[PDB]
């Protein structure tokens, strides 16, 4: 079938007119950042958030920078933690590109948004940020911290965009293999799961969709440059065994119907399957890659938030029973 | 690539199988119903609801029978009521095959379902169900019958599964031509749509996927047997223009991966969104047809489920809007 792209949609897949790989990656970052400050619809109807910026120092003197939102009004509340890795490729992204996602997840799921902002590529490389991520997720899950910042480690979930879906698999990889049942949830919008530039959906899309094949390779040639490495599961997650994948924590996988991803996205879903793990697959028709890293939200990029929240009260429902309370 | 289904999914797939086509649709029914009552599990850990059984007075002098399920305690309060199409090829299925779905829905959206039980196949033909359904609409629609039920009708949303997802579509299209705007929101759980029995997805899932493209040559033999009907957008709503589609109630699509009828529910979906609609399409991988008419609901069911009453409860939210 021919897709039919939803308006909003099309419109960004039109809207971009710019060679990101031809420019250097602070430059990249810049205009990123300018076009979401001047984007004239980015804080309408932004929630509001109670915002927090947390240091966590690691034990040589490095630090790993959290960002941490709220709803307003839950100052004396344990609320479930959600830690975010957000999506650019390891290369773009921050706070500011995913402060709308951000905010309106904080304030439908009633949750603490920890939105960790790791080092990007090239000036760092795999698997550097993977270690941060791991680090805040442990940091988040201890007891004491959680006080600290008044979450409840129970119901620790992590979610992420894009290669912040890649991180939040591959986050639950390793702390499965450090024997840590520290992860309740995992929840991963359309993720990089392979390397693999010839599927399919990449083919099929490989241009004029937003994301595009040129920019994925861009993006693993900063973040991983040779190739070899590449291998390794902890960068491709979808390369790893039905046995290195067995007891992973519950999963949702979202996929979009057009998207160079889709596929790998889709079959890291069905190995999942394979592994016995408890794991909820969907392609969302109509849409492509990118819908959650922009000033706005479209309206299915909303339809799909109220989805996440639908499966993360579920989620958590499922914990408060059998009681840790 | 090859489909990977789900455990429970894979059961049902497996299991042994007796060709309904080989038997009279009567004979069909009563072995349906024997098979949810003999289950020992078809009343284990089954939501307990308020359940009213009321009688629609047609105006031609037929009756339309509603099972109406609400939560426990809501004897008072007023809720939106959601009208539900069950599938079963409009030949089978009834307030039994879909007791399990029903009551979780109903729990769980803390909704007033009510449950139309339209006349099946072949004892009538196409259009006798949807005219039934589309004045059950029109009945929970009007302000002295919601009031007597304790439903806001400025809520009312159709849901349905399989040839229920058939029926719920095109009741609103229905609704559209007699220029009633009482519908406010589509829930199509992999619908029927078209008699295109040679897409992909026929061709790939037409045997061993519980719901068989033999089953569906049955089903349209039984419902619509002069095949120049099938040609009506209220059999077919895939044949429908795009013009004809335009300012449809808000959608919910929701289809399987292992499923003959996926292509055409998936194409019906990009028809609504070319017209303008607010449509929302998603393919649930792993799971076959038909997790929603059996006596036990698989886990995936189960987050269907939470899917739809998220999008539920956006849809209500949405219309109450301008309330401010």
């Amino acid at each position: 079938p021919t897709v039919k792209l939803k308006p909003y949609c099309q419109n960004i897949a039109d809207a971009a007119t710019i060679d990101s790989t031809q420019y250097p990656p602070e430059v990249v970052r810049k205009a990123e950042a300018a076009s979401i400050i001047d984007d004239p619809k980015a804080l309408e109807g932004l929630p509001d958030v109670y915002l927090e910026e947390k240091t966590i120092n690691r034990k040589n003197g490095s630090k790993i920078e959290l960002t941490i939102t709220r709803p307003l009004d839950t100052e004396n509340q344990v609320l479930p933690p959600i830690v975010f890795f957000h999506g650019g490729g390891w290369v773009v992204g921050s706070k500011l590109t995913h402060r709308r996602t951000v905010y309106e997840l904080t304030v439908r799921a009633r949750a603490a948004v920890i939105f960790v902002n790791y080092s990007l590529s090239p000036e760092v490389r795999f698997p550097t940020a993977l270690e941060e991520c791991l680090d805040a997720v442990v940091w988040v899950a201890k007891e004491e911290n959680a006080k600290s910042i008044n979450v409840d480690p129970t119901k620790l979930v992590v979610a992420g965009d894009s290669a912040g879906g890649n991180l939040s698999a591959v986050v639950c990889i390793r702390a499965k293999q450090l024997g840590l049942n520290i992860i309740k949830g995992q929840v991963l919008i359309y993720p990089v799961t392979d390397d693999n530039f010839e599927t399919d959906s990449y083919k099929q899309f490989a241009e004029n969709y937003y994301l595009t094949r040129k920019l994925m390779v861009w993006f693993f040639d900063h973040y991983i440059p040779d190739k070899k490495d590449r291998q390794s599961i902890f960068a491709c997650p979808l390369k790893a065994s039905i046995d290195d994948l067995r007891v992973l924590p519950r999963a949702l996988v979202i996929t979009a119907e057009a998207d160079v991803l889709r596929e790998e996205g889709e079959a890291y879903a069905r190995k999942l399957i394979e592994a016995g793990n408890d794991v909820t697959a969907v392609r969302y028709l109509g849409i492509i890659h990118g819908i959650f890293n922009l000033a706005t939200l479209s309206p299915t990029g909303s339809e799909i938030l109220d989805h996440i929240v639908a499966w993360l009260q579920k989620t958590w429902k499922l914990e408060h029973h059998h009681h840790h309370h």
